[PDB]
């Protein structure tokens, strides 16, 4: 499923960040502005090692088939461009901030359940996302979200249930499991930890003032003579966690705290979380 680079007409820039250079394009082979809109990712000034990692990302997405994972469309020029379905409602983070006044707990629990199903499917494929965050969730419609941004995703080794990542660059440390922060260990259970942070983001409607980073930076205290990563590990080791968001049901906060168990094996699986989020979405008494 090769897309000709001359048929991809540039419309606008969706964004530029760690997730690459993403452009909204029209795939117009007839050349009449009739074609479908697509999201096109490229790595700008990308060396042969970065391009090899990109080819790997493309192959993960190509083999993924879920209604709760953004749909792979194709590749362009084998420099290399990844072609994805375009979701015009944007990221979940911005949608929650904008429609907060009319999104209730049941609607937040519906998104949580969909993310959890997508993550259960990802785990059955032995793939670790490594960057679950509201920013990396796309809105398909009012009642449908999809997991996006597979730039950090890894396929687990055939004989191991964890992946050790030795790569340069900055990490979103305030979304990361303690074993990821301390020893660069990633797994389906470190994805469960980040899912607990996604739950916290949903129930704060992604309010920037009480974001995971703003909360943890406040918890550290007034003293800043210790590097943040060392202070964050100390906080987590002594049992400090993000607080219960205002108006967050007590049972949703109980699921967050379980996702944030210090031991990866003590964290619930996406399989076990899903039916519990569905039950909470129903509004039924437990
Ligand atoms: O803010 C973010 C940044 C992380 N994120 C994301 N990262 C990468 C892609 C890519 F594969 F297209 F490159 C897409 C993606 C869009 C995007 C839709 N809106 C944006 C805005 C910015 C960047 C990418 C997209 C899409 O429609 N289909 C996709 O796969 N999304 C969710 C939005």
């Amino acid at each position: 499923t090769i897309f000709e680079e001359r048929h991809l007409k540039y419309i606008s820039q969706l964004g530029k960040g760690n997730f690459g250079s993403v452009e909204l394009c029209r795939y117009d082979p007839l050349g009449d502005n009739t074609g479908a809109l697509v999201a096109v990712k490229q790595l700008q000034h990308s060396g042969p090692d970065q391009q090899r990692d990109f080819q790997r990302e493309i192959q993960i997405l190509k083999a993924l088939h879920s209604d709760f994972i953004v749909k792979y469309r194709g590749v362009s020029y084998g420099s290399l461009r990844l072609v994805m379905e375009y979701l015009p409602s944007g990221c979940l983070r911005d949608f929650l901030q904008r429609h907060r006044a009319r999104l209730d707990a049941s609607r937040l629990l519906l998104y949580s359940s969909q993310i959890c199903k997508g993550m259960e499917y990802l785990g059955s494929r032995r793939c670790v996302h490594r960057d679950l965050a509201a920013r990396n969730i796309l809105v398909e419609s009012e009642a449908h979200v999809k997991i996006a941004d597979f730039g950090l995703a890894k396929l687990l080794p055939l004989d191991k249930d964890y992946y050790v990542v030795r790569e340069p660059g900055q990490s979103p440390i305030f979304w990361y499991a303690p074993e990821s922060l301390s020893d660069n260990i990633f797994s389906r259970q470190s994805d469960v930890w980040s899912f607990g942070v996604v739950l916290y983001e949903l129930f704060t409607y992604c309010d920037k003032s009480c974001s995971p980073s703003a909360e943890f930076l406040r918890m550290m205290g007034c003293e800043r003579d210790v590097p943040a990563l060392c202070r964050l590990l100390e906080l987590l080791e002594e049992g400090q966690r993000l607080p219960a968001p205002p108006a967050c049901p007590a049972e949703v906060h109980e699921l967050m705290k379980l996702c944030w168990a210090p031991s990866p094996q003590d964290r619930p699986s996406f399989s076990a979380l899903g039916p519990q989020l569905d039950m909470l979405w129903s509004g039924s008494r437990g």
